[PDB]
């Protein structure tokens, strides 16, 4: 059916079956996530956890495919699913990987200020940022 859960499930299955990964299978994977986004209206799904994972997966895959273009996809996921800490952290991780440390901190702090959940995740990420690690989570 047409809901984030069945979509997310079929997407993860596609990833598991796309190993080992080539540019061609990566492209196919990304196109499939875009088809999910075309079918799932954001305003119904702003607090749906599967929908949020779909948006973050699409951004992360685009981050691999073409980093200098992916930012707008991370912003889209944050605008659509602002309640979830993992969304903001994902954005902060991408900015960090680009050397954009000040922007990475602002994302984490804005999320704390806006009450994104769970708070523990934001605190760990911010701890790691200040310990100057490469990964906000592990
Ligand atoms: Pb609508």
């Amino acid at each position: 059916a047409n809901n984030p859960e069945d979509w997310l499930s079929l997407l993860l299955k596609l990833e598991k079956n796309s190993v080992p990964l080539s540019d061609a299978l990566l492209n196919k994977l990304i196109g499939r996530y875009s088809q999910a986004i075309e079918a799932l209206p954001p305003d119904k799904y702003g607090q749906n956890e599967s929908f949020a994972r779909i948006q973050v997966r699409f951004a992360e895959l685009k981050a691999i495919q073409e980093p200098d273009d992916a930012r707008d996809y991370f912003q889209m996921a944050r605008a659509n699913c602002k309640k979830f800490a993992f969304v903001h952290i994902s954005f902060a991780q991408f900015e960090l990987s680009q050397g954009n440390v000040k922007k990475s901190k602002q994302l984490l702090q804005k999320a704390v200020e806006r009450g994104a959940v769970p708070l523990e995740m934001l605190e760990i990420a911010l701890r790691n940022l200040n310990l100057q690690k490469k990964q906000l989570l592990s």
